């Protein structure tokens, strides 16, 4: 059916039952990217959300950051095959440096949290961090879906190209992608188009920021027409130039399995068609918060699709893109509202444009 019905039935209605201010909900299909905005970017100042409107995709970030790596790694720049301290000097001769740059990118170090310690918010912290890491679990066997993990990986593909991961991102892969308003570090020029998102009580929120290595886990700023691009770089890597085509493609292999979900860099994959329920489990708590033995992939699924949800206090965000029926879709708000909402919904509206 239309697409605006379809999200007008489907994603519309969480802005009231959540009370988020605005929405941006974008779809692509057949190479066309269609653009839906609910409500405000600001409260206060009546300012209605819209193209430039400016979002934190939180763990959303964690897929810049996979083909950031996937770049490099096509480059020559890392093998997966390598240790941490290759790049960072630093960590030679320390037990992290048993733990590969794929089990770091994939969360299976063995004893990594979901977030840094508060504590550890300055360079010299977290490498004081990172030196003092002894093993838990066997290395490469248990998934713990983890922050410092995947900023460790950023870390070391930033050595690799001896530029600061920020730069990486907005000087190398978003130019590379085609995006014009994506950012590590918002510039002050486009300050009328990011404002604080909104707590669960309807305040703007905001809070020191952590240790820079943990922007590559949760720091990328973006806006609706730059993830449907992206998207569309996700579901036609061909029309892109050849290293970012290696880089995007590089995101989509399974590197083991837990459950229904296939881990590959950054994105989560799933053999397509893919039930809600195997999509809903995939942000359970217990494999969100808890960690879980892996299984080694024997056959990659041959079909498959692909999301990531991204939450931080202020904004949410999923992404999901099907590269046998060439159509994805990516919701943004300034307000969070429940994984679960945002998944059924994308769910129902990607079900019925199915060609
Ligand atoms: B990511 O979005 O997966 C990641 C972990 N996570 C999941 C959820 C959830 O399910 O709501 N919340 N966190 N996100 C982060 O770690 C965000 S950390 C920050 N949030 N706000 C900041 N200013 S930093």
């Amino acid at each position: 059916q239309e697409i605006k019905k379809l999200v007008d039935q489907n994603f519309k209605p969480l802005l009231e039952k959540y009370d988020v201010p605005g929405m941006a909900v974008g779809v692509i299909q057949n190479n066309k990217k269609y653009e839906m905005y609910y409500g405000l970017q600001s409260v206060q100042d009546k300012k209605a959300v819209n193209s430039s409107t400016i979002f934190e995709l939180g763990s959303v970030s964690k897929l810049f950051t996979a083909t950031a790596g996937g770049y490099a790694k096509n480059k020559g720049k890392i093998s997966f095959d390598d240790t941490p301290g290759k790049y960072w000097k630093e960590l030679k001769n320390t037990p992290i440096d048993q733990v590969n740059l794929l089990q770091l990118a994939t969360y299976t170090s063995g004893n990594l949290a979901l977030q840094f310690p508060d504590e550890v918010k300055t360079d010299q912290q977290v490498l004081t961090f990172f030196k003092d890491w002894k093993p838990k679990n066997s290395i490469g066997e248990y998934r713990q879906y983890s922050n410092p993990s995947i900023g460790l990986f950023g870390k070391v593909v930033a050595l690799s190209m001896n530029k600061p991961f920020d730069q990486v991102l907005e000087k190398t892969i978003f130019p590379a992608l085609g995006l014009k308003h994506s950012y590590v570090n918002v510039p002050k020029t486009q300050m009328q188009n990011y404002d604080f998102g909104y707590n669960q009580e309807n305040q703007p929120i905001r809070v020191n920021p952590g240790p820079l290595d943990a922007l590559a886990a949760y720091g990328v700023k973006s806006t609706l027409p730059d993830m449907l691009s992206f998207i569309h770089a996700n579901l036609n890597p061909q029309k892109y130039p050849a290293d970012i085509q290696r880089a995007i493609n590089e995101t989509h292999q399974g590197r083991y399995q837990v459950n229904t979900m296939y881990q590959a860099l950054g994105w989560e994959e799933f053999s397509y068609p893919a039930t809600l329920q195997t999509l809903l489990d995939s942000n359970s708590e217990q494999i969100v918060m808890k960690p879980n033995k892996v299984t080694a992939i024997s056959k990659e699924p041959s079909v498959k699709m692909y999301h990531k949800t991204g939450s931080t206090n202020g904004f949410g965000t999923y992404v999901v893109f099907i590269p046998k029926e060439n159509i994805g879709l990516v919701m943004l708000t300034n307000k969070r509202i429940p994984n679960e909402e945002r998944i059924k919904a994308a769910y129902a509206v990607l079900n019925a444009i199915k060609k």
